[PDB]
């Protein structure tokens, strides 16, 4: 039985699973009232990835596809999968793996590079590039039908027909007007049709315990805030549990955070199954811990082991 | 400690030197240029080298405060990625993230200011707008903590707020935009030798040629098919550094494989400094199934002939 591990990386080492951003500060928030059931950053811990998550830090929140036509400036295109190949609707799949999932209004780029080439420039394509931005709770965001419209500030050099991708950035805004709810999911095929093939909500199931996030700050094009995104686990432990595909020994593994330095556990907390950490803890916010610190795995227990109040 | 590669098809491997797909394998013979790239290099057992981190988010990106203005041109200190000072006497060649070519790196600024308002909330204003960094511009000095960027937005930046530059493309790749990938800025200016590079590397061996994976960069306008070739994805500067298993010799011999039918493909040489030769003579991309990857097989010496591809 190959034997269960987690990377040695600090947080300054790692990155967001639900968004391309670094991980800021470890998070609590004991009275939630949303169901937490991200789609992204969601792996098993003997390797199995769920929902629409894949393994490229690149395709995190990301599309590619070719735009259709226009419709500020509004634009819609097909979506592909992320290899380039057609999305089968048929797969057992949320969406095209990399969609965003959570509502909001997210700023990115959308750039584009002809396929035919003009002879008179050496046989190269054209190419433009403009800001974006893709509204999640829309009833055009449609991903899992293979269609999603964009807006732009441009009004016109975007062209129909021509190989596309969005980069993500950040968000364009988070006033009451922008729909911004982390935890509220997109309708993938939109309002009148159920999401499918979803990665299972989690939460704690033990009395004083909580959820215990990996949280980043995500960029605003304007406005005022600061905006947060947490995940369950960083991108880098989906890669790495995705390459052991270790053998799961029980439904809950003890794992301690722990200081090199000085060799010391900071605190424990527990790593469920389904792939996310719940810690004893009595109150909300980011975690106050020495930067070299990192979790490393102790042994497998179950859901009947009591963790050390942090 | 047994040496491993990750198991990761093309498909699966982002490049080191930007935030990009791996989209090919690739080789070019006939470079006259010096390969001496400093990001996405990593040692075999794992040390990292040149301006090398380990973020998918760091490469190519900058964080630091806008003090001035001066399309629209800006003055930015850069900070190492973490947020603390950058020290100058630190033995690297700049902030770890630099980018490590010529061109005109485009992407976007933001900023997050400080300073929080009671009527807004208690909530700090924010801004970004598309950026163009020109990194063998004689401005582009972030060893010594000081970059310039150029926007088109011609006054809503802020000065002494914190500011992130997130990397999206190149800007242009015409004859005045000076897109080399292989040509390295002048991290303190023209006038100074750039300090603590990682080496260059090269076959020593006739009929060797460097193998490459290939990514293709975004264009903000113009005409071209840009490409940023890196010796190592970043997927494998993350596991090596993860193992530090100790290279018992010079090179690793490596076979990339069809996991399907379990046969091999090809051979090549993956060398102690982090990069791969193969025996091969053109230029363009290696033709070989989506589902193939390199595997570890056993180290060997400089003097080791490969089975031309
Ligand atoms: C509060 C305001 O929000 C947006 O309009 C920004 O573009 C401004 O610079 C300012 O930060
Ligand atoms: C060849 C042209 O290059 C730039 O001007 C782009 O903005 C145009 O859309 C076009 O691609």
């Amino acid at each position: 039985s190959k034997p269960f591990t987690l990377p040695i990386l600090t947080l300054g080492e790692l990155t967001n699973s639900r968004f391309p951003l670094p991980i800021d500060v470890l998070y609590t928030n004991p009275n939630e009232s949303a169901i937490v059931q991200c789609q992204n950053g969601r792996c098993t811990l003997d390797g199995e990835l769920q929902g629409t998550t894949q393994l490229l830090p690149t395709g995190i929140c990301a599309f590619r596809g070719k735009v259709t036509q226009q419709v500020g400036t509004h634009w819609n295109m097909t979506v592909t999968n992320l290899n380039g190949t057609p999305f089968d609707p048929t797969e057992d799949v949320p969406a095209p793996l990399g969609t965003p999932d959570f509502s909001g209004q997210i700023y990115g780029v959308i750039s584009q590079r002809n396929t035919n080439t003009v002879p008179g420039e050496g046989n190269l394509p054209a190419n433009r590039a403009h800001e974006a931005v893709i509204a999640t709770y829309s009833p055009k965001f449609t991903p899992k039908l293979g269609n999603i419209q964009f807006s732009t500030w441009e009004t016109q050099d975007v062209s129909s027909g021509q190989p596309t991708k969005f980069t993500p950035v950040g968000l364009a805004s988070v006033d009451a007007n922008s729909h911004f709810d982390q935890w509220t999911l997109p309708s993938y095929s939109g309002a009148l049709t159920l999401n499918m093939n979803l990665a299972p909500s989690v939460a704690p199931v033990f009395p004083g315990e909580c959820l215990l996030f990996f949280r980043s700050f995500i960029p605003l094009k304007g406005g005022y805030g600061n905006p947060a995104i947490d995940c369950l686990m960083p991108q880098e432990w989906v890669q790495h549990l995705y390459q052991e595909s270790a053998p799961s020994l029980s439904d809950v593994a003890l794992v301690r955070y722990v200081n090199p330095e000085t060799g010391r556990t900071l605190f424990e907390a527990k790593l469920h199954r389904n792939g996310f950490l719940t810690v004893a803890r009595n109150s909300a916010g980011p975690v106050v811990a020495p930067t070299n610190g990192y979790f490393r795995f102790d042994s497998w227990v179950n859901q009947f082991y009591t963790l050390a109040p942090m």
